[PDB]
C-alpha cells in the first residue's frame, strides 16, 4: 500500500495505512482531533460537514478552491489536496475570520451546530469571488440547513460582503492578501507526474488510476470494480444500502476524463468533469454564443440550478450521474431528449452513440459492457427551428429529489410550425428514464397547435400510467406534472416560434426578487447604564465559539482510550412476538464486545414518563424502531456492522397504525379530555349557518442538527456514573438511569453543556439512548458513547403528534361565532410520554384569539404501533390553533365577508374570559393586529393581489393575516419551579448555575444579562459553564417557553441574597470596587454562595370544574403573509411576511427576534414543506434530509419584517419580559392560509364559479396538495354500468 | 478526604440531624463549583467546621419538610420529600459555619 | 510526608473561554483553582477543581 | 487521581528541575530532548500566558 499524503489547515498529513472506507469527516474528527466539522446527516443534504478543498489544476495552471461534504469525501480521493476546516480560517484564541465575526455579530448562530458548515460555504465563495453579488451569496447555501435561525440573519450579515440588531461599520473588512497560502510543499509536488496508487482497508482495495491505459487494463482484469469519482452515489450505497464493493478504481486524475473540447456539433466534457465545471462552461457558452445555438445548454443549466448544492456539484461527475441511471436523474432526461453523444471505451475498443430510450434497458442498468467506461459526453448545439425545455418539480425547490423531471426537444421543418422531431423524456415516472415515444411518434408532420396540445396530453395520460402501488405514491400529482410540463413546453415553443398576456407567466423560469429585511424594536431608556445590558441586542455568548468550531457538543468531547461505541438494535416490525435473537454473525465482526438485551438490566426494565415502556423490548415489539437491544464494539463502524447482522425472528401480531385504525379498534390512552362552556344546543339553534367538516395535520420531525447522544462514564464505586447528554431534561435522565441500574438517584450525575437543537425532541425521548448507553457502561465497566445517525433518530425518537379533527361551527350571517364543537384525535404511538399534556394544551388553544360563547372541545389519545410522539415546539398548541383558523377561514368564505373583518369582529376584548374561564389581562392582540395591518400595507396589497389574479391564469397570489395567543406555563402545576446556585470567587468573578439548559435559545445569555443587572456588575464578570444535577437538583425540563421567566427569578433571588451579604461592606467602603467588597466579605467569613428559587404563583386549572389559572399570562402576535403559487407545478414563493410580536419588555431583542424568525420558519415547515411518509405496515419511509424537506435558505419570505411591540411591559415576569420560544411558531400558518387564498383564486379560474365552495386543504400544503387542489383540464385527464336517478 | 474519614463523619452527622439511615446519604467528591472559597482541609478542624455547615444545611431541609411531616405524621421520609417536590418546595440548600 | 500516593494532577482544557477541569490530589482545591487561573490570566470562575 | 482513565489524546508531563542550590540559568538546550520519540514540547517561563 502507498502513503496517502494531503494537507489539513496547512499541515502535512502522511497516512501510511489509508482505509478506502474512511470519510474525511471521520478522519478529521477521530484521527486529527478537529471536531469543528460536524455530522448532521451523513447523506450530503445538511452541509454541517462542509470543508474547503484546494488543489493545483494541471489543465488550468492555477490553484482552485471548492466546497465539499466531508461526510461523503473518501480520504483516498484527497492525495495532494489541501483541506481547510473551520479551525483553519480563525478562532477566538487567535482572531476570527470576517465570515466568523459577521455570522456571530449578526445573530446568525443560535444552537451553533450548522455554523461551521455555513461559515465554510461562505469562506469558499469569498476565496473564489471576494466581492460576491447577493445572488452568489444565497446560491452558496443551496446545500446548508439551519433549524434555529430562519436563515434571515445569516443572509443579512453576509450581505455586508457584496435601533439596529448589529452594526456593519464595526466589521473587519475582508483582506484576501492575509489568507493562508497554498501549501508550498504541495505546489512543489505538482512538478512530479502522477503514479498509480493502491490503498488497502479492512474490506476494500482502492486503485487511483494515473492514465487511461491503466484504467482500461484494471477494468479488463476487474470488470466488477466500481469506479468512484465524487462518491455521492457509492457513498450512499455503502452507508445506507449495506453495499460492499471490495474493489474501487478512482479515475479522477485521468486527463482524458477531465478534457473540455469545443467542437462544431457541441461541447465535449470528460466523464469525470464535476457538475460545477460543466455549469461554468455552459454559462460562458450561453453568454458568448447566439440564443438559437444554446437551447440544450440552457436546459442543462436550468436542471443544475436545482441539482443539490455547491458541495455536491463541486465533486459529482457527469459520468456518475449518467451511469448511476437513477429513475430520478435530472440530467439523463435532458441527455436523452437532446441525443447527447456518449463516447464509451474498453481496452482496444471505442464507440460514440447518441443517448436514446434504449441506453437505459432496465432498473439501474445502461448499455455499457462490464469492461467499458464512459470517457466523454458531447452536449449538442441547438439548430435553427430546434427548441428545448427542462423542468423539475420536487417537495422543495432547493436540494431535493425530483418527483417528476424532464427534457423536451422539438425540431420543426425549416421556418415552419410543422414537427419533424419531438422527444419528451421523463424521470420519476418508471424504474428508469423513459421517452413518451408512442405519444411523440403520432405528432411527426403535425403542426404546433391546440389540437397537438390536446392529443399529446391525452397520449401522455395513457402512455405514462402509474398503478396504485407505484413506489413514491403521489400518483395523481406525478401524472398531472407530466401534462403540466408539456403544456409549459407547448406555450414556451409558441413564444419561441413568434400568447394571451394572462398565459405569459406560465413560460417564465423561476426568478426571485432581491431580499428586503426590516427589524423594529424598542431602544432602552436614555439613562440606562452601559453595563445594564437588559433590553440590549447582545449576541449569544457562545456565537463566536460556534462560528469557530470551538463550542463543544456532546460527541466533540474527546473519547477515553478505553471508550466503547453502542449501536441500538431495533424492531423491523410494527407489532410482533420476539421468538429468538441470534448474535452468532455479530460476534464474528472485528471489535465486537457484547450484545445487550432486557436480561442484562440489573434494576428495572420499566421506564418512561408513565412507566409504560421497556428499556429493551421483552417478549413483544410494538413499533418499527422499538429498541430490542444494543451492540457494543471498539469503533462506531464495527458496532453498526455487528448490529445490522443480529437476526431477530418475529411472529406478527395485529397492528393498529393510523388514527382511523385506533378509533375503529377503541385503542386509546385513558379517557376523553373535555372543555365545555355555555349551551351548545341553544348556540346551534341561534346560528344562521352551520359548517361541519374534518381536518388533518401531519406530524413533524424535530431535525435538531445535532442528533441524540450520550456519553456514560462508570466510576466503578458505589454504582456511581457521570453522563454527558444532549437533553433538555437532566432530572429525568438521572432518575431513569438510576431506576434502570437499581441505584439511588444521588449516585448519578448528568451534565448538559449545550444541545445543537432540542425543540421538545430532547424533553423525554433522549432517555432512550441515555439508558441504553448507561447499561453498556455498567455491564462493561468502560466509558461508552452513542450518537444517533439521522435515519435512527427519525425512526426511533418520535415527533409532533398528527391530529385529526371533526368540527361543527355555528355562526351568524355577519360572521359572528355562536357555537363550536371540535373532537381532537392525536396519533400518540406506542407509549403515553407527553401525549396527555399535549392534548390539554390543544384544548386550551382551540379558541385562538376568538370569543366563542358556546363551546365543546374533546380530545382522544390514539394508542398505535408507531414510535411514541412527544413534545415539539408548541406542544399541541399549533394543531389546535390550525383547526381554529381553518373553520374561521370557512366562516368568512361562507359569509362572503373579508376574512380580516370576520377575525376582528370575533376577537376577544381586554378582560374577557377564555373557554377555560381565564381572564385575559393585557390582551395586546388588537394593538399587534392594527399595527401589523398598517406596516404590512395589508389593504393596499389585497387590491394588488386581486389585480395579479385577473392578469394571470397559471399563477395566483394569496394574502392572509392571522393572530395568535399562547398560554405561558407548564400545564403540570408542579413543573413551574426553578432553582439557581451562585458562587462569587475571591477575585470577584461569578459562576452562575441554574436548572435550565442551552439549546440555542440564548437562555445562558439572558441569565448572564439578568445577573449583571441584579448585581450591578458587567456581564464580563459572570460565567455559566453548564447544567448539572449536582449544582441544581430536581429541575423541570427546559420547556414550555418559561425558562427565562423561572430561571430569571431564581437567579435574581440568588443575586439579592448576595447583595444583602455584601451590603455591610459596601456601606463601610462606599467608594470601593466590587472586588474590594467581595474580598472584605471573604476575610470576614461571610458566605459568597447561595441558592435562589422561584415558584410561579396562582396556577392550578381543573378540567372537572373548568376553574383555576392554567397560565400565568399569554404571549401574543400577528403575522401577514403573501405567496404566489404556480398552478401548473404546485411550487410557491413566500413573497412577503410581516410579524408584530408582543414579547413585553424584551430582555434581548436580538435573541427574541431570532426566536420569532426561527419559530415562524419551523411553522412554515410544519404547514407547507415537512411530511413524514409511512408504509401501510407502519415503517417510516422518510429518514433523512433527502426525503424530509425542512425550510431551506431559499424557502423564507423574500421580504421578511419583524417588529416587537413597543411600550407593553409584562408585570408578570422578570424585568417586564415575556416568553417567546414557542408562541410565534403558529404564525407560520399565515403562509398556509395565504396558499389557501391563492388556491381559491386558481379554482375560481379553471374549476368552478361557486364563490362559497369549501374545499378541504389538510396540512402540510405541499406541492402535491397545491397542484391537486388546482383542478383544471390537466388534473381532469389524470364508468359504472348504472347510476340511480 | 485523605484517609481521615471526614466524608464518613459528615454522613454520620447528616444521618443524625435528618433522622434517616446513613444508607440514604452519599458524598461523591469535593468540587469548587459546589462549595467555593474553601479553606484547605487542615488544622484538624474539618469535622468541627464542615460538621456545623452540614448540620445547618440539614436544619434548613428539616424546616422545609416540617409542614409535610405535620400533614402526614405517619408517612415515610420519601412521602414527605415527594410531597415537598410536588408542592414546589426547594430541596437544595447551603449551610455555613464561622467559628 | 511519604503519603503513599504522590502528587498528581490531570488537567482537561475545554477549548472554550479558557475553561479547564482539573482532577487533583490536593487538600486545597481553592488555591489550586486561583493559582491555575493566575498563571493562565483567566477569571477564577473558568477553573473547576475536583 | 492516576486511576482515572486517560483520554485517547492525553499527554504526559515531566518536570525539568535545577541540579544547583543557587545559580544563574545561562542557557537551556532541548536539541537532545527533541530527538526522543513522542516528544511534543518543552515548556518554560516564556510559555505562561498570565
Ligand atoms: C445530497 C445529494 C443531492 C443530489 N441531488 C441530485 C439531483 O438533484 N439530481 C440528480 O440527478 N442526482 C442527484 N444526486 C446524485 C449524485 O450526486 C449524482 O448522481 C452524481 O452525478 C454522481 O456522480 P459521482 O461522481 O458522485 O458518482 P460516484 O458515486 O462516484 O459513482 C456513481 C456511479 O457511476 C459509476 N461511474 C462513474 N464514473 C464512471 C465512468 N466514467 N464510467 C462508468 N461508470 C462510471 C460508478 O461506478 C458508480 O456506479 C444527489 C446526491 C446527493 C448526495
Ligand atoms: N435555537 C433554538 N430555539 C428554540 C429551541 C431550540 O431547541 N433551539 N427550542 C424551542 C422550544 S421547544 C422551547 S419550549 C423553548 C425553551 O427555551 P426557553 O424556555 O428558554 O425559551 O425554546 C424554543 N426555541
Ligand atoms: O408536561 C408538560 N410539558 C410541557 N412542555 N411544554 C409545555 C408543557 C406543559 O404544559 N406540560
Ligand atoms: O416545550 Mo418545548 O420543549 S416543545
Ligand atoms: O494542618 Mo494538616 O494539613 S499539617
Ligand atoms: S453530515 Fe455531511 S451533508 Fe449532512
Ligand atoms: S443555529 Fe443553525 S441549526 Fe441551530
Ligand atoms: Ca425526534
Ligand atoms: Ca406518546
Amino acid at each position: 500500500a502507498d502513503e496517502l499524503v494531503f494537507f489539513v489547515n496547512g499541515k502535512k498529513v502522511v497516512e501510511k495505512n489509508a482505509d478506502p472506507e474512511t470519510t474525511l469527516l471521520a478522519y478529521l474528527r477521530r484521527k486529527l482531533g478537529l471536531r469543528g466539522t460536524k455530522l448532521g446527516c451523513g447523506e450530503g443534504g445538511c452541509g454541517a460537514c462542509t470543508v474547503m478543498l484546494s488543489k493545483y489544476d494541471r489543465l488550468q495552471d492555477k490553484i482552485i478552491h471548492f466546497s465539499a461534504n466531508a461526510c461523503l469525501a473518501p480520504i483516498c480521493t484527497l492525495h495532494h489536496v489541501a483541506v481547510t476546516t473551520v479551525e483553519g480560517i480563525g478562532s477566538t484564541k487567535t482572531r476570527l475570520h470576517p465570515v466568523q465575526e459577521r455570522i456571530a455579530k449578526s445573530h446568525g448562530s443560535q444552537c451553533g451546530f450548522c455554523t461551521p458548515g455555513i461559515v465554510m460555504s461562505m469562506y469558499t465563495l469569498l476565496r473564489n469571488q471576494p466581492e460576491p453579488t447577493v445572488e452568489e451569496i444565497e446560491d452558496a447555501f443551496q446545500g446548508n440547513l439551519c433549524r434555529c435561525t430562519g436563515y434571515r440573519p445569516i443572509l443579512q450579515g453576509f450581505r455586508t460582503f457584496a435601533p439596529s440588531l448589529f452594526n456593519p461599520e464595526e466589521f473587519m473588512p475582508l483582506d484576501p492578501t492575509q489568507e493562508p497560502i497554498f501549501p508550498p510543499e504541495l505546489l512543489r509536488l505538482k512538478d512530479v507526474p502522477p503514479k498509480q496508487l493502491r490503498f488497502e482497508g479492512e474490506r476494500v482495495t482502492w486503485i487511483q488510476a494515473s492514465t487511461l491505459k491503466e484504467l482500461l487494463d484494471l477494468k479488463a482484469q476487474h470488470p466488477e470494480a466500481k469506479l468512484v469519482v465524487g462518491n455521492t452515489e457509492i457513498g450512499i450505497e455503502m452507508k445506507f444500502k449495506n453495499q460492499l464493493f471490495p474493489m474501487i478504481i478512482c479515475p479522477a486524475w485521468i486527463p482524458e476524463l477531465n478534457a473540455v473540447e469545443h467542437g462544431p456539433e457541441g461541447i465535449s466534457f470528460g466523464a469525470a468533469c464535476a457538475l460545477s465545471s460543466v455549469e461554468k462552461t455552459l454559462l460562458e457558452a450561453v453568454a458568448k454564443l447566439p440564443t438559437q445555438k444554446t437551447e440544450v445548454f440552457r436546459g442543462v443549466l436550468e436542471q443544475l440550478r436545482w441539482f443539490a448544492g455547491k458541495q455536491v456539484k463541486s465533486v459529482a461527475s457527469l459520468g456518475g450521474n449518467i451511469i448511476t441511471a437513477s429513475p430520478i436523474s435530472d440530467l439523463n432526461p435532458v441527455f436523452m431528449a437532446s441525443g447527447t453523444k456518449l463516447t464509451i471505451v474498453s481496452r482496444g475498443t471505442r464507440r460514440t452513440v447518441p443517448m436514446d430510450h434504449t441506453f437505459f434497458p432496465s432498473y439501474r442498468k445502461t448499455l455499457l459492457g462490464p469492461e467499458e467506461i464512459l470517457l466523454s459526453i458531447e452536449i449538442p448545439y441547438s439548430r435553427e427551428d430546434e427548441f428545448f425545455s427542462a423542468f423539475k418539480q420536487a417537495s422543495r425547490r432547493e436540494d431535493d429529489i425530483a418527483k417528476v423531471t424532464c427534457g423536451m426537444r422539438v425540431l420543426f421543418q425549416p421556418g415552419s410550425m410543422q414537427v419533424k422531431e419531438l422527444a419528451l423524456c421523463y424521470g420519476g415516472m418508471a424504474d428508469r428514464t423513459i421517452s413518451a415515444l408512442k405519444t411523440t411518434q403520432k405528432q411527426l408532420s403535425k403542426f404546433w397547435n391546440e389540437k397537438l396540445l390536446q392529443d399529446v396530453c391525452a397520449g401522455l395520460a395513457e402512455e405514462l400510467s402509474l398503478s396504485p402501488d407505484a413506489p413514491g405514491g403521489m400518483i395523481e400529482f406525478r401524472r398531472t406534472l407530466t401534462l403540466s410540463f408539456f403544456f409549459k413546453f407547448y406555450l414556451t415553443v409558441l413564444k419561441k416560434l413568434g400568447l394571451d398576456p394572462t398565459y405569459t407567466s406560465a413560460t417564465l423560469l423561476f426568478q426571485k426578487d432581491p431580499p428586503a429585511n426590516i427589524q423594529l424594536f424598542q431602544e432602552v431608556p436614555n439613562g440606562q447604564s452601559k453595563e445594564d445590558t437588559v433590553g440590549r441586542p447582545l449576541p449569544h455568548l457562545a456565537a463566536a465559539m460556534q462560528a469557530s468550531g470551538e463550542a463543544v457538543y456532546c460527541d466533540d468531547i474527546p473519547r477515553y482510550e478505553n471508550e466503547l461505541f453502542l449501536r441500538l438494535v431495533t424492531s423491523t416490525r410494527a407489532h410482533a412476538k420476539i421468538k429468538s435473537i441470534d448474535v452468532s454473525e455479530a460476534q464474528k465482526v472485528p471489535g465486537f464486545v457484547c450484545f445487550l438485551s432486557a436480561d442484562d438490566i440489573p434494576g428495572s426494565n420499566e421506564t418512561g414518563l408513565f412507566n409504560d415502556e421497556t428499556v429493551f423490548a421483552k417478549d413483544t415489539v410494538t413499533c418499527v424502531g422499538h429498541i430490542i437491544g444494543a451492540v457494543v464494539a471498539d469503533t462506531p463502524e464495527h458496532a453498526e456492522r455487528a448490529a445490522h447482522v443480529v437476526k431477530v425472528t418475529y411472529e406478527d401480531l395485529p397492528a393498529i397504525i393510523t388514527i382511523e385504525d385506533a378509533i375503529k379498534n377503541n385503542s386509546f390512552y385513558g379517557s376523553e379530555l373535555k372543555i365545555e362552556k355555555g349551551d351548545l344546543k341553544k348556540g346551534f339553534s341561534e346560528a344562521d349557518n352551520v359548517v361541519s367538516g374534518e381536518l388533518y395535520i401531519g406530524g413533524q420531525d424535530h431535525f435538531y442538527l445535532e442528533t441524540h447522544c450520550t456519553i456514560a462514564i462508570p466510576k466503578g464505586e458505589e454504582g456511581e456514573m457521570e453522563l454527558f447528554v444532549s437533553t433538555q431534561n437532566a432530572m429525568k435522565t438521572q432518575s431513569f438511569v438510576a431506576k434502570m441500574l437499581g441505584v439511588p438517584v444521588n449516585r448519578i450525575l448528568v451534565r448538559v453543556k449545550r444541545m445543537g437543537g432540542g425543540f421538545g425532541g430532547k424533553e423525554t425521548r433522549s432517555t432512550l439512548v441515555s439508558v441504553a448507553v448507561a447499561l453498556a457502561a455498567y455491564k462493561t465497566g468502560h466509558p461508552v458513547r452513542c450518537m444517533l445517525d439521522r435515519n435512527e433518530d427519525m425512526l426511533i425518537t418520535g415527533g409532533r403528534h398528527p391530529f385529526l379533527a371533526r368540527y361543527k361551527v355555528g355562526f351568524m350571517k355577519t360572521g359572528t361565532i355562536v357555537a363550536l364543537e371540535v373532537d381532537h384525535y392525536s396519533n400518540a404511538g406506542n407509549s403515553r410520554d407527553l401525549s396527555h399534556s399535549i392534548m390539554e394544551r390543544a384544548l386550551f388553544h382551540m379558541d385562538n384569539c376568538y370569543k366563542i360563547p358556546n363551546i365543546r372541545g374533546t380530545g382522544r389519545l390514539c394508542k398505535t404501533n408507531l414510535s411514541s410522539n412527544t413534545a415539539f415546539r408548541g406542544f399541541g398548541g399549533p394543531q389546535a390553533l390550525f383547526i381554529a383558523e381553518n373553520w374561521m377561514s370557512e366562516v368568512a368564505v361562507t359569509c362572503g365577508l373579508p376574512a380580516e373583518e370576520v377575525r376582528w369582529k370575533n376577537m376577544y376584548k381586554e378582560g374577557d374570559l377564555t373557554h377555560f374561564n381565564q381572564r385575559l389581562e393585557g390582551f395586546s392582540v388588537p394593538r399587534c393586529w392594527d399595527e401589523c395591518l398598517k406596516s404590512s400595507q395589508y389593504y393596499a396589497r389585497k387590491s394588488e393581489v386581486d389585480k395579479f389574479n385577473k392578469e394571470n391564469c397559471w399563477k395566483k397570489r394569496g394574502l392572509c393575516i392571522i393572530p395568535t395567543k399562547f398560554g405561558i406555563s407548564f400545564t403540570v402545576p408542579f413543573l413551574n419551579q426553578a432553582g439557581a446556585l451562585i458562587h462569587v470567587y475571591t477575585d470577584g468573578s461569578v459562576l452562575v448555575s441554574h436548572g435550565g439548559t442551552e439549546m440555542g435559545q440564548g437562555l445562558h445569555t439572558k441569565m448572564v444579562q439578568v445577573a449583571s443587572k441584579a448585581l450591578k456588575i458587567p456581564i464580563s464578570k459572570i460565567y455559566i459553564s453548564e447544567t448539572s444535577t449536582n449544582t441544581v437538583p430536581n429541575s423541570s425540563p427546559t420547556a414550555a417557553s418559561v425558562s427565562t421567566d423561572i430561571y430569571g427569578q431564581a437567579v435574581y433571588e440568588a443575586c439579592q441574597t448576595i447583595l444583602k451579604r455584601l451590603e455591610p461592606f459596601k456601606k463601610k467602603n462606599p467608594d470601593g470596587s466590587w472586588e474590594d467588597w467581595v474580598m472584605a466579605a471573604y476575610q470576614d467569613r461571610v458566605s459568597l454562595s447561595t441558592t435562589g428559587f422561584y415558584r410561579t404563583p396562582n396556577l392550578g386549572y381543573s378540567f372537572e370544574t373548568n376553574s383555576g389559572n392554567a397560565f400565568h399570562y399569554f404571549t401574543y402576535g400577528v403575522a401577514c403573509s403573501e405567496v404566489e403559487i404556480d398552478c401548473l407545478t404546485g411550487d410557491h414563493k413566500n413573497l412577503r411576511t410581516d410579524i408584530v410580536m408582543d414579547v413585553g419588555s424584551s430582555l434581548n431583542p436580538a435573541i427574541d427576534i431570532g426566536q420569532v424568525e426561527g419559530a415562524f420558519v419551523q411553522g412554515l415547515g410544519l404547514f407547507t414543506l415537512e411530511e413524514l411518509h409511512y408504509s401501510p405496515e407502519g415503517s417510516l419511509h422518510t429518514r433523512g434530509p433527502s426525503t424530509y424537506k425542512i425550510p431551506a435558505f431559499g424557502s423564507i419570505p423574500t421580504e421578511f419584517r419583524v417588529s416587537l411591540l413597543r411600550d407593553c411591559p409584562n408585570k408578570k415576569a422578570i424585568y417586564a419580559s415575556k416568553a417567546v420560544g414557542e408562541p410565534p411558531l403558529f404564525l407560520g400558518a399565515s403562509v398556509f392560509f395565504a396558499i389557501k387564498d391563492a388556491i381559491r383564486a386558481a379554482r375560481a379560474q379553471h374549476t368552478n364559479n361557486n364563490t362559497k365552495e369549501l374545499f378541504r386543504l389538510d396540512s402540510p400544503a405541499t406541492p402535491e396538495k397545491i397542484r391537486n387542489a388546482c383542478v383544471d383540464k390537466f388534473t381532469t385527464l389524470c364508468k359504472p354500468w348504472s347510476l340511480r336517478v
